[PDB]
DNA sequence: CCT
């Protein structure tokens, strides 16, 4: 296995294109109440599936819920694309304010893996250009994550490595 | 600053071309007895500064000293180039054997910075082709370090980032 | 400088 160490109080930020397997991974490794996804926060704002007209409100709600869980000292996982620096920065600042380590888990998979998974999804699908763009953004982001303020940066480079991951939580 | 977290029980493996500043960095951040350098181990095998033939024995000696220190529960830093996967593999095995975390600290500096520091050092220089080779080997190594078994991988991407490092040791 |  590939062991990824995280502090008992962490903010775990998943970073990956649509189709990279972020939500699948979060379900496998974390309790449901530890995981706050952008899709869930959109669903609070709208009774339409994956409503694109409420994006800003949904991310405001995600930041708020994340902050209040960290205030209570509860480990939290942010399940969103997080491929833009502008997306990650508030999460780093929130972790700081609550004396929490921010941890990056990056799904560094080839674009084709994500494009192929996308076409077979039974929940929702995105257009090909979205995944092309996310993948470019993700790859561009890797080098500067430590400098951005992530205390541990874990990069997963294939489905096989993702599959092998085990988390070790430290008190 | 850039905070690098390491457990009190760590094997810290410095990875970098000749000239990248490994020994200077080790001296700034760790106690002298914590640092085992390949240069010191060659010196135990020969007073001939340029006796090429002692390299294999010197690394056997280095590995054994590291083993015994980790067995004693003493944090140890390996001060050698560590740019070949074959050099890192036995160090990872040692850390595992004594239930210690192997940590990678990578001096990802441009070849030119290393070449210039080599030209200007007054202690012991290497030939230009050596630094060209080391830098190529170092860059090729970065992606695979986590999969080799390093539990924390810290990449320093400029002299500015190297100077900003502070270690936080956690027990 | 793991030649
Ligand atoms: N074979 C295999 N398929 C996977 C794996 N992980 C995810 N998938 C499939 O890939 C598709 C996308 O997975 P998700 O976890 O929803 O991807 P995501 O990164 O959350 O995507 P977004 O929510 O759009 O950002 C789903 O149909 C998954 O079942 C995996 O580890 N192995
Ligand atoms: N300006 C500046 N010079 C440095 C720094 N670190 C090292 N140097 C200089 O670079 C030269 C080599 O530094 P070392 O620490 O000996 O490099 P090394 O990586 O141990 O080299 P090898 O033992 O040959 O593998 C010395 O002359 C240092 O004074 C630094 O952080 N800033
Ligand atoms: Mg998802
Ligand atoms: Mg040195």
């Amino acid at each position: 296995s590939m062991k990824l160490t995280i502090p008992e109080l962490s903010l775990v930020v998943l970073i990956g294109s649509s189709g990279s397997g972020k939500s699948t991974f979060a379900k496998k490794h974390f309790k449901p109440t530890e995981v706050i996804s952008s899709d869930f926060c959109r669903g609070l704002m709208s009774d339409d599936e994956n409503d694109q007209t409420v994006t800003g409100a949904a991310f405001d709600v995600l930041h708020y819920i994340v902050s209040k869980r960290l205030q209570l000292g509860k480990l939290t996982v942010v399940d969103a694309t997080n491929v833009q620096e502008s997306a990650r920065k508030p999460l780093i600042e929130i972790a700081k304010d609550y004396h929490c380590f921010p941890v990056a888990v990056v799904f560094n998979l080839p674009e084709k893996v994500c494009q192929e998974r996308n076409k077979n999804r039974t929940d929702r699908q995105v257009e090909e250009y979205v995944i092309r763009k996310h993948t470019q953004q993700m790859k561009k982001s890797i080098k500067g994550l430590q400098r951005e303020g992530f205390r541990y940066v874990y990069i997963l480079n294939s489905p096989e490595e993702v599959e092998e991951v085990v988390f070790e939580r430290q008190p």
